[PDB]
């Protein structure tokens, strides 16, 4: 196992690591290492590019260094820890309010990626099978970019995984909405690279929304688990098992939804995985991130020059920037004389996408 | 220890178990077992009846199988787990909005039991000492049936336990509101069946509501704990201790509020219990389940033909079904011309039982 | 280690203890002891004064006994536990609604201390460097006194620590807002009293509010940790380390923000500490306690005799006591004919300090 952090002169020798990967969430890897340098400075490491590999060259994680710890010091070395996350994790660092106008969910997501985060088409790709309606207005309020994006994708049942661009040496976010996004198709073993410890758990547009919400129920109705030494095994992969003392579902084919991941100099590579059965009548769907709850009222100013900007439904266009908490040109809201007047905006059942005027101040 | 699941041909041999019982909450038992059948299918087990006994025949838990796990497989056997809960636990599976009209808390609770859950008079029994007022309107909004029912009972300080019908072979919910619901009266031992490890912890209509809320404070002011091998020891039982190296409270008499419960083929039966002192000036009271917080507004339609249905307080009768999220005939609300008109319903301090018109759309 | 609880005849012999101290929060010490008395009664102990010392006389914690446990009994002794907290912790026991009129944050805090809690100038001291504006109205709603006070201090970035009055034998709350509140200046060791196990972690009026919120970001950007046997080491202390195999920050000087603390008869004294670097361009700032979220509306009565109490902004003075949930003379609110009339009070974006009339009942 190797860890390369760009610009770092200090030798990096991997002691131990713990990793977590899961569909529709950015991965996280806490990597311990030793170095002859007993004073690696956080500034040399934080926000730098990082690459973490399993050596045979087998699989690499590309990302940024989010956290840095100096753990201890000996006579001749020091112990350190770094957190390696993809660049997508950095969307948690920005939380501005915005109203997005006439977009589909993907277009909003692509905007958030490209505008605030400088991501560039090589950094992500959409392979959606379904078609997504334009939404008239979509509000982001009191939500970091990651939460906002993940909520929008989950409500409509789009999911993502990370993949590696061999040439560019970067991680790429790939979005999908159906089973044609699954990667086929390894066949392990039981138990060189193999599978073992297999176990199961079972518990008890539109339209569309009813279809997505049913597939999500089916998702959490059947959890498949197991253990492995395969360095190829990853979220997004559809695998099957040789067996044949393995349960029936694992012989049909299972879709890996998650892995927990580990090694040390005296232990080496083992992973536990979560999974769901392959099926032709449902697909993977992420957990629904709850909507923000809009209690109380928002002040706004009616805009125009100077009678009222009012379209063929009335339906004022209202402006709610006062505190630069609003993204530029994303402050304006179409809502149901006077008009430079201050109004109160309320939200039907706390829903940010059902605003109305309450409300004149 | 025996586990019988109705309809199951596969032999069931109990490996290990962990159980939890507590007043005013449905019990939960995770039971591991081995079987010669290396492919018990979830469909043979989920939603089937289950009975779990301590053998001398000593005590049985009746309920349904909620969860199923295949844990591992050997050459000749497989290891499995099931979750055994009473039928009441299944009230968590239904979450419809409803307004209940002119009922007492017990009548509402009985309705929820009988209507949506097919429970039949043998399945539950009320032995209340206090008298409960009819409530004009009571709203269930964004709450599963279990949460709703438990909240209503707790706000008024009614509690329940489970008991066994020997003849019918079923679990029975028994509701009570005072000390005459306690079952008397075992006397253990210290330490064949006995008690040990005794310990204490002390920390720092109406009317009525002040009386209930005081008794609840007294409930959490004095926690009594201990360990036992008695298979008879259960929530709801009032027991006393022989001693006499046991603290004073345990000699007076204690009411068992909860037990955690365990055995294995190489360990056998032990339980830890929580408890409260017997007293004549207070009784058991469950934890208060918080009210749902009504932020924002609910749309409604004023009904009539066609001027307004309006009684001698005005006070419109309003209808808020649009999305079959409302129980049939439970969609209508009496609230303080025009009238097929759409209004906004708001709630005084977020309370679902204080609605008013805000609010004309 | 000695524990004295006022009025207690039963001999107290300290078995083991676990303690937690941290800036801007009341300390907590769970202290186990043995006694020849096999029936110490909770009433002899709860709410009594308690003093806990490290013997050389080295450092004492003064406070009250909040919790009491009888753990076990032998032939000749019994094991007990007590929780020792300062008197400030008792502010969690009172939760009344109140509107404070024309005060600074410190004056409100001093009021809460003196009025409801009988604290007397010897019990606390303010040494603020910054000047704090009078606030016109400040609402406490659905918040215990501790949460309320801590929220107000944190929003403005005031912090506190506890100190001992040698003569009076009491704990004293000391409030500060800058680096001149730090106590200088021990110099340990590495490793009689010393330091070891040093480690770091780094992650990724006004005006004023932007300045406070930036210093708070810097606070959680760099966590310094370590271990020690010093009985002098405490939150509030600025210490430095001899080294010099110790990292650079620890040689500059670090401010102790927190300690976890332990001993036993067979182990004795060790503490882990958290800390932040000394700096001249930022200071310690506590975590921001979130504001209560005001969903729904509050009923109020317009007061006067009898036309309307209305000052030169209009701007009614409104009264919202109905249920003695309001502190005496703290029920009245200045808010934007008729007037003994009942109104509805709403809150702009759920903020308790932005009330307006919605709203006529």
């Amino acid at each position: 196992h190797k860890l390369k952090i760009r610009g770092l002169q200090s030798p990096v020798d991997v002691l131990t690591f713990e990793g977590r990967e899961q569909l529709s969430t950015p991965f996280r890897y806490d990597i311990q290492f030793t170095s002859s340098d007993k004073a690696i400075a956080p500034e040399s490491v934080l926000m730098q590019d990082g690459a973490f590999s399993l050596t045979a060259a087998l699989r690499t994680l590309h990302g940024v260094i989010t956290g840095f710890k100096h753990l201890s010091s000996s006579q001749d070395e020091a112990r350190y820890e770094v957190r390696l996350e993809p660049r997508m994790a950095l969307l948690t660092r920005s939380r501005q309010n915005a109203i997005y106008q006439n977009q589909t969910v993907p277009q909003i997501v692509e905007k958030i990626l490209r505008e605030r985060h400088q991501m560039r088409g090589q950094d992500f790709v959409f392979n959606l099978k379904s078609e997504y309606p334009a939404r008239e207005q979509v509000m982001q309020y009191g939500e970091d970019d990651l939460t906002f994006v993940s909520r929008l994708l989950s409500e409509v049942g789009i999911w993502f995984r990370f993949a590696t661009d061999a040439r560019l040496k970067i991680e790429v976010i790939e979005f999908y909405d159906d089973q044609s996004g699954y990667e086929r198709g390894l066949t392990l073993p039981l138990r060189t690279e193999a599978v073992w410890g297999l176990n199961t758990a079972y518990s008890v547009s539109g339209a569309f929304y009813a279809r997505i919400r049913h597939e999500r129920y089916l998702n959490e109705q059947a959890i498949l688990k197991g253990q492995s030494t395969s360095s190829l095994l990853m979220p997004g992969l559809e695998i099957k098992v040789q067996g044949d003392d393995a349960p029936a579902v694992f012989r049909k084919g299972v879709l890996i939804t998650g892995v927990t991941t580990s090694a040390a100099r005296d232990r080496s590579y083992e992973l536990t995985f979560t999974a769901i059965p392959y099926s032709e009548r449902y697909g993977y769907r992420p957990a629904l991130i709850p909507r923000p709850v809009m209690a109380g009222t928002l002040p706004a100013r009616v805009t125009s020059d100077i009678y009222a900007h009012i379209d063929k439904d009335g339906r004022y266009r209202v402006n709610l920037d006062f505190r630069d908490t609003w993204k530029p040109g994303y402050e304006s809201l179409w809502v149901r004389l006077l008009a430079g007047t201050e109004v109160s905006i309320a939200f039907e059942e706390g829903n940010p996408d059902r605003p109305y005027i309450a409300g004149v101040k």
